[PDB]
């Protein structure tokens, strides 16, 4: 059983023609779709191949196709006839040259020849064989394929999610090849793709409470995650549909090849299934295939040996009238548009065929150019340049595509795959009747039609246990799944370091709503702090009170002293109020030394003509030693007023040990007054009322401490000190207008 | 050509006989240890195998023997042959049924079949390959072999290293296999066991200055590592020493399989190369192989068609050619012009693993039956290689050492055992030669003590030194640290990183240093030499004082109204005011002690001023409690915000750190005694203006001045200096000073 017809070159071909038909116990069956179909395909394109002007014109294809049962181990044994032939060793049945062979429909069978196949160099293209295994170029180094790696469709299933703004999906996938090692490849793409999985669901040819199970396990586990990405085999998709059919289940599953766009998927139950996005190979139909394969006549077709008894078990007559198998043919029986229909992979058989034909015709021209026939270079073939060099890099565009411009073009990537495309399809109801229908293609970039895709919830889904968050809520705390965590509002006035942990330098002042703020305290000005706290200036006005006295202004050694004393005490407010300048404190307590002098002087005329010119220098001198001795060491500078995360302003100096200091010269002199005070009762007395004035002045000292406590209103106390000045020169001339 | 002889079942086997001898463009030759002897060695085991009675009794083996010519595209159609057996598909040589392939040789030809006869289930054993790539059971499912992968080579000089404490360490492989695979296998390996690479070189070429450097690289990179794991082939291990030697370098080379005990790796140049170390596999040699093998004949030898020719290569004549020669009828082969190859005991120890297998397969799959029943018509290779050949226990045959590690068997990855034989060449006189000195079978056991090194001392290879007793601020020379020493009496949390808290505070070197309060600020009159004689003489005279006091009333002076009581009270009081602070300064209350003796300097000078307002004698005594009151009051208040507490002396260096006192509340209270001594100084002054009181006028005078010297001496009295030293002057000093005003007080009263 073998069609073995004569050419230039020589083909393999591996079909399953039999559907275990030769196993000898599920015997007596033969597959029609992807046996007899894209067996009768690759005739189809050796037909054309060798009548084509313009590919291998003097070279003529013949094949060798022979049955792989659907079996590995068959397939094996008879794959060795292509072997036996390439290799040096009555006698019939000579042996061809197998240049190349186009087979291996089920992956388990394209595995057990492509190791076969490897080891004596003959390259393989393989339509069907959508196995992630065949990828891996350092077991199967001379395989190629027209169809992608089923670990596409991980890629395509990833890519919808993340497109709608999904996230937290839960997997189902199957025992077996393809749940598990698709699965593989979609779970390393959600996390490159940033979405995270909520349960990772595995089901098995069982037909027990595991599928119930699998259903309950993602409705009671995270409800939030909405979406399911299928990637069962056929039979097992239809048999979780029937699990949640039971418990009226409601998801948007996000289903693979292994449900496409079967209807008998969802035979009953479909509002369950309702809104479900599910992927299919993309192929476009071969119009001039079905003229051909519909003209096929068991009359006309001897190549095939299969095709009389495909004859007999598609119409379950006899072509011999010896049976009368409950029927016998009859001449008019034919192939038409109602008894058939083209298999959904006869676009990669021909294209393998024609891949194959490509790289044999471009290595014609190369080894041997300006030869119509092939050369002595041609009579020996070598696997490695021929895969290599040519099959591995061919570019042609698809034949008997009636779209050329559009995704058309054959090529096999750097692992020799197919190029990705698929139809992402769309479960959908037209009010009574369920329906599917192609929303988008995904070639390698998806394109979807967002509009018009019905969901489950009529309504876009969407599967979130935590949304996202922004400079508000910038802390994160994961409290269950590793995904969705709970974040926190940080701590105000604070630092970003990190999405997942969040710190605080700067809580008190002024930070940028992202990673900058940290105790970014501009300085305030001399008067920054008494900004407004209602009482702006009036430092002016104690000078301008002290010029009008001045202006007002015998007894000349009243005026010697007292005049110095009025202009000292208003520029205390002016250097108070308004690094260096904070110094001006030292001056003002000076300047009560000299109301402290007066008083003295005062005192002794009341109890050394020229000792007061000295007794004034010496006065002064003691005030100028004490601020230097102060002002020396520390001083000349400002201290910040951080307070307990109120604000950061950058103040003068903070010891208050200077206003103590300044008022301990002061109240030495003041004491001192206050005694001759005491025995100027023979004008008289009239210092006393002065002195009495210091004496609250001291006590009103006293609330400088614990006043500064408050920002920009300790500043009173030096207007206080300012008015206090006011009132003790006032007392000396308001004695002087009476 | 092939020894197709009958069997009730048939072993096949793979020999490379020829030496690409098919492959003429290559070469003609045919292996003679490789090729005929282990191929005689399966022939030999197989007339042992059937005439025994306690292995495959009934059971005639057969053997179906085929040339790998030692190219592996060559054995693949060979070994085809093999595989037509299981296939179901007018005359007909029939083929046999082949149980088992005893072949491979050469890695990359039992790669090959490994892969072709995978597919078909016919288990397959490899009595010579050793790729490391061979036990990777995912792509060669049906593979065994009864010699160890070459991985095991770099276990074994990894445990070399680790014994002999070598962690530093030089790697010079070689291209190919056997190069990179190995060398891959002895870096990770030297993960394992703490070892890190120095230089790993790739010389690999045939004779290029590629080797000339490479010595250089283990001269330049590295010096400090003298010992280097070599894992290349014999061929450029020739090459590599001739490098070595022309640049007179020197190390203690660790070789694998590739140079083991070949002194034709180091004829000539031996003196560079002397005390190395080489790994070898471990066989012990057939005798009775060599009885049949020497007994061999081409008269006798007629199942052998190779023989014929093995018989005019080995001897370089002809049977009939014009050759060199006519072979001779008398020519034999003997001791002189034979020696055993070294994997004979392995090719026979495959032939009998396999046997082993079946004859157990035998005695279940057809029980109480002395020939093959019925289930043994058809083999199924899944189950006798995964079952029965995987884990089969028998004891070696024909080994002299019975009961030893000579057991076949092999592992989860149907591996050889392991045994290696550590060789080290030696200096015997004046001639080079090797000897074993160890042997790797599963744990090293190395005879240490008789190993010649090349230096003549057991050498050590490290970029670092321990720093164990200091320096724990060891830098990472790669994977070799580099020790800085601690900043001293620094704290520290691992010898990797001295995290530096507190350099010069903390005296234990064992993870502190930090600030632990290292020092004490008590100081006992500057532990009774300095300052403490100023504390007793305070006494001293108050006693002189107070009694001439009541002996000049016992009144006979001024009566002054008990004025001189009030102020002989006072100086008492602020005279042991000093020595009462200072003789318990480790109690907290001592600060308070010392702020309220300002008080009683400012009591003493209140008595004054008392005295002083003389020009109502029951009133001014009134008015003289008045300013104690004023100045206690004041005490009390400032003293009551701060409270009772002694705070630490923290300083720049030395870790003198004493918690005795705040050192800006000495200042707050230095100036809180300054408003008592600032009333004390307006006293003055109205003392000045003011017979018996002339006295006190000099007193008050010379008071004054005290007072201004005690006052500036405490601003840079104990201020610039430490507790022990400046602080404990200034605590002496101002302890002086209390004393220096009692003198004051005391010269007033007289
Ligand atoms: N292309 C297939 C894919 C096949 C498959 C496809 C859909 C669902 C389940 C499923 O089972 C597995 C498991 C592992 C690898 C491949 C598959 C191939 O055999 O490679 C096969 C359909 C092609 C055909 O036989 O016509
Ligand atoms: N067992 C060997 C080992 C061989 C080898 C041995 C020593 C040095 C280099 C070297 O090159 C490689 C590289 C990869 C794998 C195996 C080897 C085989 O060829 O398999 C071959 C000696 C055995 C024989 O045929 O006598």
């Amino acid at each position: 059983r073998e069609i073995k017809i004569e050419g230039d070159l020589v083909l393999g071909g591996l079909f399953p023609i039999n559907e275990k038909g030769t196993g000898t116990e599920e015997c007596g069956r033969i597959n029609e779709d992807r046996g007899i179909q894209r067996l009768e395909a690759m005739l189809f394109a050796i037909d054309e191949i060798n009548k084509d002007n313009y590919l291998l014109p003097g070279v003529k294809l013949g094949v060798h196709i022979l049955d792989t049962c659907s079996r590995d181990t068959y397939a094996l044994e008879q794959s060795l006839e292509f072997v036996r032939a390439s290799l040096t060793k009555i006698q019939e049945n000579i042996p061809l040259l197998i240049a190349g062979v186009i087979g291996g429909s089920y992956s388990s069978v394209s595995i057990q020849v492509a190791n076969l196949l490897r080891l004596f160099q003959i390259p393989q293209i393989s339509y069907a064989s959508t196995s992630a295994k065949l990828s891996d170029k350092s077991r199967y180094d001379y395989f190629a394929r027209t169809v992608p790696p089923d670990f596409y469709q991980a890629k395509a299933m990833a890519e919808i999610l993340r497109f709608f703004n999904w996230t937290y999906v839960s997997t189902v996938a199957s025992e077996g090849d393809y749940g598990e090692t698709g699965i593989e490849a979609f779970e390393q793409e959600a996390r490159l793709r940033n979405i995270c999985i909520a349960t990772a669901e595995k089901v098995g040819r069982s037909n027990i409470r595991k599928s119930y199970d699998s259903v309950i396990r993602e409705l009671l586990q995270k409800p939030n995650a909405r979406v399911v990405v299928l990637f069962m085999r056929s039979d097992d998709s239809r048999e979780l549909i029937a699990a949640a059919n039971r418990v009226n289940a409601s998801f948007t599953w996000v289903a693979s090849d292994g449900w496409g766009a079967q209807e008998s998927i969802v035979k009953g139950s479909e509002h369950v299934a309702y809104g479900a996005i599910t992927l299919e190979l993309a192929s476009h139909p071969v119009r001039q295939f079905d003229r051909y394969f519909q003209s096929l006549n068991p009359y006309n077709n001897h190549r095939n040996p299969w095709f009389r008894d495909f004859w007999e078990q598609k119409f379950q007559c006899s072509l011999q009238n010896k049976r009368n198998h409950r029927q016998v043919c009859d001449k008019h029986l034919a192939i038409d548009s109602s008894n058939y229909e083209q298999e959904s992979k006869i676009m990669f058989v021909v294209n393998a065929v024609y891949a194959m034909a490509h790289a044999l015709h471009k290595m014609q021209r190369t080894l041997c150019p300006n030869t119509t026939k092939l050369c002595d270079a041609m009579k020996i073939l070598d696997g490695k340049k021929l895969y290599k060099e040519y099959l591995l890099k061919i570019n042609f565009t698809a034949p008997f595509n009636p779209n050329k411009g559009a995704d058309s073009i054959v090529k096999f990537d750097t692992f020799g795959d197919g190029m990705g495309r698929y139809n992402v399809f769309n479960l959908q109801q037209t009010g009574g009747k369920y329906s599917y229908l192609k929303v988008g293609h995904w070639a390698e970039t998806l394109s979807l039609d967002v509009d018009s895709i019905h969901w489950s919830r009529n309504s876009v889904p969407t599967s979130q246990c935590s949304d996202p968050c922004a400079p508000n809520e910038m802390k994160n705390m994961q409290p269950g799944d590793v995904c969705c965590w709970i974040c926190i509002p940080c701590e105000p006035y604070e630092y970003l370091v990190d999405e997942f942990t969040c710190m605080d330098c700067g809580p008190g002042q002024w930070p940028t709503a992202d990673l900058s703020g940290c105790y970014n305290l501009p300085e305030d000005y001399i008067k920054w702090e008494d900004a407004w706290a209602i009482c702006l200036g009036f430092l002016c006005t104690c000078i301008v009170i002290t010029v009008f006295i001045k202006h007002n202004n015998s007894g000349r050694e009243l005026c010697y002293i007292l005049l110095f004393g009025v202009s000292l005490s208003y520029c205390m407010t002016f250097f108070f109020i308004a690094p260096v300048i904070c110094a001006l404190r030292r001056l003002g307590l000076g300047t009560s030394f000299a109301i402290c002098y007066s008083a003295l002087l005062t005192k002794t005329n009341c109890i050394s003509s020229q000792v007061f010119i000295c007794l004034g220098l010496i006065l002064v001198q003691i005030v100028m030693v004490s601020v230097w001795l102060i002002l020396e060491t520390p001083g000349t500078r400002r201290y910040t007023l951080p307070e307990k995360r109120e604000t950061v302003i950058l103040k003068c100096n903070v010891k208050d040990s200077s206003m103590l200091i300044s008022l301990t010269y002061d109240v030495v002199l003041v004491i001192l007054c206050t005694v001759y005070a005491f025995k100027t009762r023979k004008e008289a007395k009239f210092i006393g009322f002065t002195m009495y004035t210091t004496c609250i002045i001291w006590l009103a000292f006293l609330p400088i401490f614990y006043v500064t406590s408050s920002d920009y209103r300790v500043q009173t106390t030096t207007m206080c000190i300012s008015v206090s000045l006011s009132g003790f020169v006032v007392l000396g001339c308001l004695f002087a207008p009476k």
